[PDB]
C-alpha cells in the first residue's frame, strides 16, 4: 500500500493528486499546490525506512537554486508517519522517452543536445561540492510548460555525498564505499568498491548516451551486479565507439585517465559534443525525437 493515499493533505497546503512513480528510497506523488495553484512534485518516505534519502535530497537542492537544470525548491518537512520534499513537477523522464522510441534509440541530434544538457547538470552539482552518484535516464525529464519543454531537468539527489568539507578541499576517500546508484551505468570503480568521484559521474554519462544512439548496453540482461561488473571490466570499451561520432574516443580516453582526485576536464566533453553537432549540421534550435 501506499505512503498516501489520493485527497491526503500535507501541511493543509499539499493535496495529493496520484502516484507517479517512486519504488526504491520512497514514493513521488503530483500534488496540487492549495497556496499556489501550482501542480507540484512531492516525494515522501516512510520514517521506519532504514535509509533516509531525503534529508540529502534537501540539503542538495537548496545548494543549486538559481541553477540550471534544477527544479525549484517548494517546501520540506518531517512527522512520526513520514518524511517529504515538495518541488517544481516536471515531464516525462528520458528512460521513458528512450523506450516509447521506434527502435529505443534517439536520433544522434536527440542525444548529442540531451548530452550537453545533462553534462551542464553533472557540472553544476560538482560546481557545490556534491557528487550525484546516480546518473540515469529515469533521473533526466524534460520540462512540462510552454517555457521549459526544451529544457533537462536533473530530478533525484538522493544518493548524493558530498566530496568537498567545510573548508573548501575534497576530503579523503574511504579506503571502501558500498555500491551505489544503478547497475547499469555504474563505473568499474563502482563495481570494485572504490569510492566515487567525479569521474564516476561522468562514466555514466557515456553508458546513459550509447544507450541513448544505440538502443542497448552490452550488460543489459544481466541483474547481478558482480556478473555486470565482470563484463565492464573485460569489455573492450572501445567497441561501445562503433556507431558513436568519431571525437566520443577524446571522451572515453579522457575520463578513462581521471581518479578521484583529478578534476575533470568538462570543457573537453562539451568540445567533443559541439563538434560531433557542427561536423553533422546539427543546429540547437532543432526538434526533439518525441516532438516528431
Ligand atoms: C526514478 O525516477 C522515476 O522513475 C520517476 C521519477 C519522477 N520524478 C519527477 N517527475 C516529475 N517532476 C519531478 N520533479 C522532481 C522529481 C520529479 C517521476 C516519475 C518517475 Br516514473
Amino acid at each position: 500500500a501506499d505512503i498516501l493515499p489520493a485527497n491526503y493533505v500535507v501541511k493543509d497546503r499539499w493535496k495529493v493528486l496520484k502516484k507517479i512513480g517512486g519504488g526504491g528510497f520512497g514514493e513521488i506523488y503530483e500534488a496540487m499546490d492549495l497556496l499556489t495553484r501550482e501542480n507540484v512534485a512531492l516525494k515522501v518516505e516512510s520514517a521506519q525506512q532504514p535509509k533516509q534519502v531525503l534529508k540529502m535530497e534537501v540539503a542538495v537542492l537548496k545548494k543549486l537554486q538559481g541553477k540550471d537544470h534544477v527544479c525549484r525548491f517548494i517546501g520540506c518537512g518531517r512527522n512520526e508517519k513520514f518524511n517529504y520534499v515538495v518541488m517544481q513537477l516536471q515531464g516525462r523522464n528520458l528512460a521513458d522517452l528512450r523506450r516509447s522510441q521506434p527502435r529505443g534509440t534517439f536520433t544522434l541530434s536527440t542525444t548529442l543536445r540531451l548530452g550537453k544538457q545533462i553534462l551542464e547538470s553533472i557540472e553544476a552539482i560538482h560546481s557545490v561540492g556534491f557528487l550525484h552518484r546516480d546518473i540515469k535516464p529515469s533521473n533526466f525529464a524534460m520540462g512540462r510548460l510552454p517555457s521549459t519543454y526544451r529544457k533537462c531537468y536533473m530530478l533525484d539527489f538522493g544518493l548524493a555525498r558530498q566530496y568537498t568539507n567545510t573548508t573548501g578541499d575534497v576530503r579523503p576517500p574511504r579506503n571502501v564505499a558500498g555500491f551505489r546508484g544503478t547497475v547499469r551505468y555504474a563505473s568499474v570503480n563502482a563495481h570494485k568498491n572504490r569510492e566515487m568521484g567525479r569521474h564516476d559521474d561522468l562514466w555514466s554519462l557515456f553508458y546513459m548516451l550509447v544507450e541513448f544512439a544505440v538502443g542497448q548496453l552490452p550488460w543489459r540482461k544481466i541483474k547481478d551486479k558482480e556478473q555486470v561488473g565482470m563484463i565492464k571490466e573485460k569489455y573492450e570499451h572501445r567497441m561501445l565507439l562503433k556507431h558513436m561520432p568519431s571525437e566520443f574516443h577524446l571522451f572515453l580516453d579522457h575520463i578513462a585517465s581521471l581518479d578521484y582526485f583529478t578534476k575533470p576536464d568538462y570543457q573537453l566533453i562539451m568540445s567533443v559534443f559541439e563538434n560531433s553537432m557542427k561536423e553533422r549540421g546539427i543546429a540547437e534550435n532543432e526538434a526533439f525525437d518525441w516532438e516528431k
